[PDB]
This record gives structure tokens, C-alpha cells and sequence, in this order.
């Protein structure tokens, strides 16, 4: 492999949601630490559990992999660290300060722009703090799809240009935020991630073309941010020897190769490696430790329901939300397109929106459909939108000294994400008179973005003077459905969602198991293989998890436009 050649101290596995980026760095940090070295495997992903990858319980602390000789596994939990945050930040003044005066100073601290920086304060340690990770040679970060962690990376240097710039006055964070102590640190990530002696980035993507142009925009983006020398993982790619006695085969392998054949101009540079379709889930050390070499090498009818059903009894309500949550790259958006045009052809009036940063639902819906509002939110439109809105509503009564200062507070790097929060929220709103179908961002945003904890609205009243969960929790004016893959590991993050979910008071209305290759007969043996292991996945969601699901089958024409994707509907 390309990027296993001469590898930096750390190594960065970006890309769009569900492409492999935690096989390919669970492999990747396998053969490393095989090889003598002393290897860390971060995962950055909230909704993830690598515990399940590796078959050993992961968890915040720096536990090793006993598998694995010289491999340890870490997962940065935002929540966790949150609170260690809060307590470190709260300690030493209790009982010194008056207890009424320790709970303001926690009430300030509840937020969620301290809950981001704790994160975020976590991740720039792991990247420069050396006594931190002083035993490891490698460390290597598996990150969220695309979305957040496009934002993760670079929040350093916004931090690093909102404290050089003397405006250290981030009053979201509370008096006690201290700052100041982390600028050099801030800085000194900067300088680690735009080193490419020191950091390696690698793009993870699939043969199609919807993920290679949001991977070329990922690299745009990167690249602007200032990290060079990047290198480009192509995975899932089907074997050309199981095209041959399979149609369903012998298309997605030609639709593969187009895609490939018809790569963006920005990417055709990059070194670029294959990693070809396994007959088994990567779990575990055996699967795991053959996923960057080549294997050397009737079918099942199956009869579930559809998703036509799930459609008709969306629209026997009339109208609602219908917010669409699950793993990534499970088909979140291809499935919210496709609720939303079949409604729309429907006659009914509906409101497509993509909550995900960056998102171009151009790539699904490139039509002009009637009876269809197809909406994104803009994270710089909506936080330019929420400063000049407290700008007017608070600013007025401050003096010109006050609003400015005010500018300066509300130019710090956690306000886009309140300003989100906030576009979320009114988009919400609009959903009780007409079909509001949302295509959520990364799990773990999605669930801070619900505010279950209250941080979102605390901060937002803050700076401010029905909540989105009232409405969640209300099953008669919103449906929540999980869309999961027949595999292991997305169909236990589903689980794990689904709890969550649950916890928060949300139940979710269905389940949509998305591209089975067991629905689509393939005869293919790898196919077959892939099958044979969907069942079992497939029977657990039927009869364990959810009690109203749906099957997609793998189409061999990916669906993109509006006569596919109500094709899909209706197969
Ligand atoms: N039934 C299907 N058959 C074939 N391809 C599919 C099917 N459903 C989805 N895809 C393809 O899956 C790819 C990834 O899915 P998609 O982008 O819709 O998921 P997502 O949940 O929005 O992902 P992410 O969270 O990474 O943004 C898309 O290119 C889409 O073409
Ligand atoms: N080369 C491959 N061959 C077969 N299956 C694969 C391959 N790469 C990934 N998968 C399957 O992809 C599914 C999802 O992949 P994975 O969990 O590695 O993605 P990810 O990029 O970490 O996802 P997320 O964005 O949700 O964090 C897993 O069930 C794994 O089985
Ligand atoms: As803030
Ligand atoms: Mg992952
Ligand atoms: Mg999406």
C-alpha cells in the first residue's frame, strides 16, 4: 500500500461516511504494530465502536489490544471529555468559593461550545502534546465521515486566527475557559497537520461517482486548509473475475470502472491504491489482518418488505417530519431523496433538507420536481444569519464599545455550530403543515443537534436572554427512521442509536435495511458469500430490533435523479 510507505508520526483516515475508513485504519494499525512498532489507533467518531472491530472493550481510556502485541486502541469521547473538563475546570474552587457561586461557574459551563472544545482541546493533545503519547510511533486517527471532520480539522487554525487576531474574548465559553494556556497548543496542531513529514492524509473512497466527487470537494477543501501531499484510497472495489455468469455482478463492475475511468481532474494526481470487495465483514483480527491484499480465490430468494409500505404509511399522516438516521454511507440521502420525490409525485407538498455540512444534494436530485422544496443549511449563510440576529435583538441596548465586543464574542468558531443548531430548530418549525423529510448529518452531530442535554438551548438563551426534542418526542408529528446495511457493524451502530434514541424519549417508526445483496439475487460467489452473511443480519433486525422495516435491494444502476430514485420505490 502507497500510504503504508514511510508513514508519518500520525496518519489521518478522512473521507465521505461508510467508505472504510475504520477498516482500513484498524488493518493498517494490525500491520504496523506486526511489524515491530509501537502503533495508537484514535478513533474520533462518536457513534462508533471500534470494541466491536477488534473484539476487545475499547473505551475512553488507552486500553491495549492483547490480540495485537504493541497495538493500543483510544476513543475520544466528546461527552466524557466534557466532564472531565467541567471537573478539572471546577475542583479547585470547591468549597473555596461559595456553593452558590460553584454552581453559576457550573451553569456557565454547561454549554455546548464547551462541550465542542473539550473535544476538540483532546484532539489537539493527542496531535502535539508529546509526554502524552510519548510511547507510541505511530498514531493513527480514524475520523467521522467527511462532514465533521472536515470542521474537526479545521477548527485548530480558526482557534489559532480568533486568539492571534487579540480578540481572546470568548465569552460562549465562560470566564473560567482559559483560552490563552492552549494558544501555543492550537497553533502548534496547525503545524502538525500542515507538515507532511509529520502528518499523512489519506482520502478514503468507493468506486462511484457521487463519493468521488464529494472526496475531490474534501480534497479542495483539505488543501485550502493547508495539508499536503495526500494520498487516495479507492475501496469496495468489486473484482473483475466475479463479473463473468452474473449479470448484477458484471454491472456495478462496469458502473465501478466508469466511475474510476471518469475520476476528478484534482484527484487523478494523488497516489492511489485498490482495495477490493471481501466475502466477509471486516471484524475481527482474522478479517481484518486480509484487507489490503488481494484473496487469492443457488442463490437466495428473499422476501421482505418493502419500502412502498413505509412510504404509504408516511403519507396516511399527511404531513410531519421524517428524519432519516443511521450509520454512515448507509444511504441516508439516496433514501430521503426518494421519500421526498415519491411524496411530491404523490401530490403532496414536501421539504427536502440536508442537515449534513457539506452537502450537495445535487448529486442525488438533479431535476426541478414539482410539489418539492429540496433545502440545504448553509453553515457560513446561517451563521452570518444568527450574528446579525443577535447582533440586532442584544446589541442594540450595548454601547459601541459593548457591540463590539459582542462582534468579537460572536466570531469565535463554536457560534457555526449554535447558528446549525439554531437553522435546525426553525426548520423543525415548518413541519406541522407540510411533509418535512430530513436527511441528517454524522450520528454523533444529529444526536447533539436533537439536544437531549439541553446545551444547544442553554447557550442559545444565553446569548439570547418548543424545543426540537418536544417535537421528536411527539410520534404524531415526526417519524424517526434508522437506516442500517445487512453487516455486523452497521447494523449494531443502528442499535446503538436506536438506544440512544430511546433514552432521549424517541421512538424510532421503522427500520429500512438499505443495499442487501441478498434482495438483489446475485449468483456471483463472492456475491453469495456477502448474501449468506446479510441473512443473519437481516433476521436479527426483523425480529430483534425493529418491528416495522424495510428492504432495499442493491440496484445495479446507482440511483441518482428523480426516475431512479422513485424506481427504488416501486422495484
Ligand atoms: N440501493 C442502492 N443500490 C446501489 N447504490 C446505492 C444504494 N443506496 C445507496 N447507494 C449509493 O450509496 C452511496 C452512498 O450512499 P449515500 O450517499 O446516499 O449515503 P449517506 O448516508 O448520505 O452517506 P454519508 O453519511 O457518508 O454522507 C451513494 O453513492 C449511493 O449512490
Ligand atoms: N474492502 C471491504 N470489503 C468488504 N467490506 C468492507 C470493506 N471495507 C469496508 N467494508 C464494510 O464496510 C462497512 C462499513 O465500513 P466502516 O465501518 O469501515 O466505515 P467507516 O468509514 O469507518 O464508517 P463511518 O463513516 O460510519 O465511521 C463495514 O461493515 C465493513 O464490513
Ligand atoms: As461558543
Ligand atoms: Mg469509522
Ligand atoms: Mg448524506
Amino acid at each position: 500500500m502507497k500510504f503504508l510507505q514511510l508513514p508519518p508520526r500520525f496518519m489521518f483516515f478522512t473521507g465521505k461516511g461508510g467508505v472504510g475508513k475504520t477498516s482500513i485504519a484498524c488493518a493498517t494499525s494490525i500491520q504496523l504494530a506486526n511489524a515491530g512498532k509501537r502503533v495508537l489507533l484514535v478513533s474520533t467518531n462518536p457513534a462508533s465502536n471500534v470494541g466491536q472491530v477488534f473484539g476487545v472493550d475499547i473505551g475512553n481510556r488507552v486500553t491495549p489490544i492483547p490480540a495485537v502485541p504493541h497495538l493500543s486502541a483510544l476513543e475520544i469521547d466528546p461527552e466524557a471529555a466534557a466532564s472531565a473538563y467541567r471537573e478539572r475546570l471546577v475542583g479547585p474552587v470547591r468549597g473555596v468559593l461559595p456553593d452558590d457561586v460553584v454552581k453559576g461557574i457550573e451553569e456557565s459551563l454547561s454549554g455546548a461550545c464547551t462541550t465542542e472544545i473539550a473535544a476538540f482541546d483532546e484532539f489537539t493533545a493527542l496531535l502535539t502534546n508529546a509526554v502524552l503519547t510519548a510511547d507510541y510511533q505511530h498514531i493513527i486517527f480514524d475520523t467521522a465521515p467527511t462532514g465533521h471532520t472536515i470542521r474537526l480539522l479545521q477548527l485548530p487554525g480558526a482557534w489559532s486566527g480568533f486568539l492571534e487576531a487579540g480578540k481572546g474574548d470568548a465569552s460562549c465559553l465562560g470566564p473560567l475557559a482559559g483560552l490563552e494556556k492552549q494558544r501555543t497548543q492550537y497553533k502548534a496542531a496547525v503545524e502538525a497537520l500542515a507538515d507532511p513529514l509529520q502528518t499523512r492524509l489519506v482520502l478514503v473512497a468507493r468506486a462511484q461517482q457521487a463519493t468521488l466527487r464529494e472526496v475531490a470537494r474534501t480534497h479542495e477543501e483539505l488543501a485550502t486548509i493547508g495539508i499536503k501531499q495526500q494520498h487516495l484510497v479507492i475501496n469496495g472495489i468489486l473484482p473483475s473475475a466475479e463479473a463473468a455468469n452474473d449479470p448484477l455482478a458484471a454491472a456495478i463492475h462496469e458502473r465501478e470502472q466508469t466511475a474510476l475511468k471518469n475520476i476528478p481532474a484534482t484527484l487523478t494526481s494523488l497516489p492511489r491504491d485498490l482495495v477490493q470487495l471481501k466475502p466477509f465483514n471486516l471484524v475481527g483480527l482474522d478479517a481484518l489482518r486480509q484487507l489490503l491484499t488481494d484473496l487469492p480465490l443457488a442463490p437466495i430468494e428473499l422476501d421482505e418488505p418493502g419500502m412502498g409500505d413505509l412510504v404509504d404509511g408516511i403519507e396516511a399522516d399527511g404531513h410531519g417530519l421524517v428524519m432519516l438516521m443511521g450509520k454512515g454511507g448507509v444511504g441516508k440521502t439516496t433514501l430521503a431523496a426518494a421519500i421526498a420525490v415519491e411524496l411530491a409525485h404523490r401530490g403532496l407538498p414536501v421539504h427536502l433538507t440536508t442537515s449534513n455540512p457539506a452537502a450537495h444534494l445535487t448529486d442525488t436530485l438533479e431535476a426541478s420536481l414539482d410539489n418539492l422544496t429540496v433545502s440545504r443549511i448553509d453553515p457560513h449563510a446561517e451563521t452570518e444569519r444568527y450574528r446579525q440576529h443577535v447582533l440586532e435583538t442584544k446589541g442594540a441596548q450595548l454601547d459601541a464599545e459593548g457591540r463590539a465586543l459582542l462582534e468579537e464574542d460572536l466570531h469565535s468558531p463554536c457560534t457555526e455550530e449554535i447558528a446549525v443548531f439554531q437553522a435546525f430548530s426553525r426548520i423543525i418549525r415548518e413541519a406541522g403543515k407540510k411533509f418535512v423529510v430530513m436527511d441528517t448529518a454524522p450520528t454523533g452531530h444529529t444526536l447533539l443537534l436533537l439536544d437531549a442535554t439541553g446545551a444547544y438551548h442553554r447557550e442559545v438563551r444565553r446569548q439570547m436572554g418548543t424545543t426540537p426534542m418536544m417535537q421528536l418526542r411527539d410520534p404524531n408529528q415526526t417519524k424517526v427512521l434508522v437506516v442500517t446495511l445487512a453487516e455486523t457493524t452497521p447494523v449494531l451502530e443502528a442499535a446503538k442509536l436506536q438506544a440512544d434514541l430511546r433514552r432521549a424519549g424517541i421512538e424510532p417508526w421503522a427500520w429500512i435495511i438499505n443495499t442487501s445483496v441478498a434482495a438483489a439475487s446475485a449468483k456471483s460467489p463472492l456475491l453469495r458469500q456477502r448474501a449468506a452473511n446479510e441473512l443473519r443480519e437481516i433476521n436479527a433486525v426483523a425480529n430483534h430490533h425493529a418491528d416495522r422495516y424495510a428492504v432495499v435491494p442493491l440496484l445495479k444502476e446507482e440511483p441518482i435523479g428523480a426516475e431512479r430514485l422513485r424506481a427504488l420505490i416501486h422495484p
